[PDB]
DNA sequence: AGCCGAGC
DNA sequence: AGCCGAGC
């Protein structure tokens, strides 16, 4: 047939074609899973063809894009479809190589999306097929204990095995699935107008605001359901297209927003935050390959997605070039990106290395980990719902992402101006308004109207024939500007003639210098109409969508950055008081420990008590009878949810020495003074300390950056 | 010109061609190193072209092989050479695009080989060029401290930086090398007949026995030089072809034998032994990717070669299929190899995993590490010169390799027969002769003549038209036998008609079953001439080259396997006595430690001495005045090349408890009995224990293998 | 029409 | 002519 990736059914194309079924699979591993599952006998009436991933959404797309899509035309050639052809009469059905399409995808949310996009593909082009049951699906187990399909179905029921993707199952597992197809085959049925309303709702861009009300109801419904304790509704026989969209594909759309939309608190996404927790737990003193780090992230943080997406998430975190990250939390050791190509020049993740920027732990203090809520995957603690930075990192690095029904876009903001605003709010003032600021950007950003800005590069007049461009607007890439601006100016086009005579390129990897030559008359005309407008050095910047998950996990739209700063400030200052309440408990339990350690050793050295020959049961009963507290640190640590004196009795015999008692009393007096000192500090004083240490290293790091 | 990998000189092909120089580089990284080193000005008269690696040796090669070699014809097209063309007259030189070839390679031994193979290439085809200085080389530093070329030159002279390959140097380092070319350019000069004698000596297969006397002199010369303390002679102006071959290329040939030829002791090569030391130090409880393990091997063991060769060395160690490893020291978790294709079906090293076979530490006991000599790379201890297995592993896994002037080939041998022979020699008997035995090989191996054997598969007569092949001779691969034997029998050839009517394939991944159909008359003729001869199921096995490095590091040829077994036995039994001498010292120092720990604690509990308030200087002076020994373990450990009582004074205060003194006296009496017990054992008794434990796990592992 | 990025 | 493997 000409498609190498396809294994065609033996009866496909013959007189039995209508009884044949084409199996569309997610990944080539599922293809091999389905091929061995059918075996010799199944190879007759069942074809199997892979899909590379998420397919084209053909409801709204350009005609050229549809005709140029390799996958869409492969499915058309395999099944024998024809565009605009309605299938009713027996004469029309004779032109079909297959009678059914059975979609086989993973049981995660991304599989349901591919399911929906294939439903969206058939519903648009041939509704004659969709009404009559042309589409089926083959479900697999997500978990076993003896088979369970959806994770809510397994939790309500409660050797256990979790199935990640279709490639996890292999060998006799595939053959067992195809032995009984009554359980694993579910047919899509067309109920009526409710179905068409659901399909178009998901996959049409006219429905965006409807999808907002769609997911807003689901989020509030589940949250209220989670409050009242009602169980999570699950699926998995016939399945209507309406029920699939509303009870299944919605789970992908919500999960898409959760991963793609950052949190207001730390300005992170679940993927990124899992990366930083891993780096935080590894605490590497030397660089590690991005590929190896990605593998370690997946093991430690329970990251269930592909390795390619995770490595680019790491690379995205490490890019320091102009227009990307005002503060890069990962060091870019090796070549991560060029301002030239806008990060697309990144070297392969195997050949580049990274590690924590020294500012990472300063922005995310270690002690604040005790105040977080760490999540769990299959009894494995992984990473918190959020970290709590000393400043609103969501504003610094310009968090952005695209979900379903919502999108988030933020520009960057200067770290020092934010720290100053936090200091202003700590002294009781109102915060100053903030314009977007990009690190090492020599151009200008000025406010046009509400949430609209004008970003402009730099261009000068050297002489009558010459102009010099030393800057491009933020996110405008050197190479791109050369190809789509100066080269059309130099070579001219069909409609527009050549404006400029020549140009040269002086660029530095981190800088932009263009020297353009023009005629005297044409330069005068250029600066008459203005230089920035002619040479396209102004780009509008408007964010009217700022969408973040607040500290309650609820999706909220923020009209001004000052709202994000204020809401962050109340939470962060509240957690600073929690840190003082935690520290005085920890430092207090440590001081009691040093007191009881000192009291015991001072009585044994003075001869008040002799531990010699005392039995374990006798000594432990005597130690508690003499008034010694039991391990105040572990007692206070366990209280956050037989007596243990071991901390006293595991001390070295060196302790009784003259210098070991003297250094222990000094340790005892120093910790009590430490508790007294920190108890007299306000939570705002702790915040100012963290800010002062951050700016000290920020000045050191950024000055070392410029010198290099 | 049509070669994409080439950067041509601007003046190449013009009237200045004779002044141009073609730079042949080792690797594309050296290509980029040389391109940036020349810069804009150097791009005129200097071309640069990469070489993939070791090139063809054209002195003895087939005409088709020479004409089909892409690299050789690329250099010919680039330089403008013509075969058989002698270059003397000015009319002939006008046809050359370049006047010189400057070879740029790493300063390691492998670079010198590429240098020599290029010298061997020009010397053979165009001696008219070689006599007149057509060839030059560009040397780089191997180390700096301020520049040193050969490692013996740096050690005799003695921030230090070691340069591994040409890719280590970068940026201004490349430009510094090409600023001064008087130091870094050396011209090859033809002295006379000594040169031709040296070139042919290295690269001709008629000279093999001459290369043996060549390297035998060098090995004995350096060893005698190493004994008398004379310094190692080094190179690095003009260099004669004779001096290059004898004073440089010989260093590659000796290093080639050292890596490619196994040691008699552990049956390992430096590459393999570095792998096993790493796995031994990591002590992984779970599997690790072969790619990741290879990276860890390189870091820990200081492995300076490419990662691809190391991963296949790991895969070679893990293959359990028929005809490979009687005992695989690494587990083959994932798909390492098929008997079908003979290991060439191995999956990519990134997708497969391995770990230590449970028999690994049983064959290489951990305690014997204390008896080895560990080497050092730049102050980093890495791995011993050899391990010392309980049985001659060189015989079990059939060590083999190809060096320069020598080659080693050994078949496998049954582990149990070897253990029995060792047990026979331990009881004072003579060892039984041993035929090669391959694990799970159902065929027969019988002795023909001295060091010559007949390996035969299995074929039966089912009926008049049918024969059944259940086995193929060792190393004969299923797929290969199908293509080159049965298929020519079935389809016939031009000269030979079709012998067999049909065949079928019942194979199991670990087994071979062929059912062949023939005419009644043609089967009778087949078994008349014999079935094994007709169907090619007999392959001769002769090893007359068994070449191993003995425990002195000297190359020796062994005529019989019994010599290898005897020489191993004397060394291994000698080291078993060393283990007893080491154990009684360690167990003795441990018993003294438990005695002085008990004496101190028993006097403090009885009240004989009070440590309370005693100053550090006062107590330490008192402890030594009362007769307590100082850390017998660390004193005995340091003796193998202020007083420390810390082991006594770091004891927990729990020690003074009634059950902690009782368990300490029991520890004291148990260690003294342990010393008394092991002191009454003979070194042969320790060996028999290690053998008995090995066979117990070997029976368990191999039985679990068959059940799986 | 195309970028932005976490996903298949 | 080609395998075996530690190397480029
Ligand atoms: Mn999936
Ligand atoms: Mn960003
Ligand atoms: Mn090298
Ligand atoms: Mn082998």
């Amino acid at each position: 047939k000409g498609i190498p990736k396809l294994d065609d059914a033996n009866d496909a194309g013959g007189k039995h074609s209508l009884e044949c079924t084409l199996i569309l699979t997610e990944g080539d591993s599922a293809k091999s899973l389905a091929v061995s599952g059918l075996g010799v006998i199944g190879r007759d009436r069942y074809g199997v063809f892979p899909l590379r991933g998420k397919i084209l959404n053909v409801r709204e797309a350009s005609h050229k894009q549809i005709m140029e899509n390799a996958e869409i035309n492969n499915i058309i050639k395999i099944v024998g479809l024809q565009y605009k052809k309605s299938y009713d009469d027996a004469e029309s059905l004779k032109t079909l190589r297959y009678g059914k399409i059975m979609i086989m995808t993973d049981q995660d949310q991304d599989g349901s999306h591919i399911k929906g996009l294939l439903i969206n593909f058939i519903h648009h082009n041939w509704p004659s097929l969709l009404k009559h049951g042309f589409l089926e699906e083959f479900i697999t187990p997500i978990v076993k204990a003896l088979s369970f399909y959806s994770i809510p179905e397994f939790d309500e029921w409660k050797k256990i095995k979790y199935y990640k993707g279709l490639g996890t199952s292999t060998a006799k597992e595939a053959k067992e699935y195809f032995a009984d197809m009554e359980r694993h085959r579910i047919l899509f049925r067309y109920a009526g107008p409710e179905d068409d309303a659901a399909i178009t709702l998901a996959f049409s861009k006219k429905k965006i605001d409807d999808r907002k009300e769609w997911l807003t109801n689901f989020m509030e419904d589940r949250r209220q359901r989670r409050l009242h304790g009602l169980p999570e509704q699950f699926l998995y026989k016939h399945l209507t297209y309406n029920d699939f969209i509303n009870k299944e594909l919605i789970l992908f759309s919500n999960s898409d927003n959760e991963r793609s939309i950052p949190s207001l608190v730390d300005g992170f996404k679940p993927g990124q935050r899992k990366v930083l927790f891993t780096c935080f737990k590894r605490n590497d003193k030397r660089e590690v390959k991005v590929a190896q780090l990605a593998g370690s992230v997946a093991e430690m943080s329970a990251y269930h997605h592909g390795e390619q997406a995770l490595m680019m998430t790491i690379v995205n975190l490490a890019q320091n070039f102009v227009g990307s990250n005002n503060i890069n939390l990962l060091q870019p050791i090796g070549q991560f990106g060029t301002r030239l190509h806008g990060g697309k020049d990144a070297a392969s993740p195997r050949y580049i290395f990274t590690m924590l920027s020294t500012l990472a732990r300063l922005l995310f203090p270690a002690v604040d980990d005790n105040l977080l809520k760490f999540l769990y995957d299959d009894n494995q603690r992984v990473e918190p719902e959020w970290y709590i930075p000393i400043i609103p990192m969501v504003l610094i690095n310009g968090a952005e992402g695209i979900g379903t029904g919502w999108a988030c876009k933020l520009p960057n903001y200067d770290a020092r101006e934010i720290v100053n605003n936090v200091r202003r709010m700590l002294d009781g003032l109102d915060p100053h308004p903030m314009l977007p600021n990009y690190k090492n950007f020599k151009g200008t950003i000025q406010e046009l109207g509400q949430n609209q800005y004008a970003v402009s590069g730099e261009i000068f007049v050297v002489d009558r024939n010459t102009v010099e461009i030393t800057e491009l607007p933020v996110r405008t890439w050197t190479q791109v500007y050369k190809e789509q601006v100066l080269e059309p100016m130099l070579n001219g086009t069909d409609k527009t003639p050549a404006l400029i005579s020549d140009y040269k390129e002086y660029h530095t990897d981190t800088t932009v210098k263009f020297v353009v030559k023009m005629t005297e008359e044409k330069l005068a005309q250029a600066e008459a109409a203005g230089l920035h407008k002619v040479f396209k050095l102004q780009t509008t910047l408007t964010c009217n969508s700022m969408v973040l998950f607040d500290h309650m996990g609820c999706l909220k739209k923020y009209e001004t950055v000052q709202d994000i700063l204020k809401e962050f400030f109340d939470l962060r200052l509240s957690y600073y008081g929690l840190r003082k309440e935690w520290l005085v408990g920890m430092l207090g339990a440590e001081s009691t420990k040093l007191n009881n350690q000192a009291r015991f050793i001072l009585e044994k050295i003075q001869g008040k008590i002799t531990i010699e020959n005392r039995s374990k049961k006798d000594l432990i009963q005597m130690l508690v009878q003499r008034g010694y507290e039991s391990d105040p640190v572990k007692a206070w640590k366990e209280a956050q949810e037989g007596p243990d004196f071991n901390y006293i009795l595991n001390m070295s015999l060196w302790s009784l020495t003259k210098e070991k008692v003297e250094e222990l009393i000094k340790q005892r007096d120093a910790k009590g003074r430490e508790v007294n000192d920190l108890k007299r500090k306000s939570p705002s004083d702790l915040w100012k300390e963290d800010l002062a240490a951050f700016v000290e290293e920020l000045d050191k790091v950024e000055s070392q950056e410029r010198e290099d």
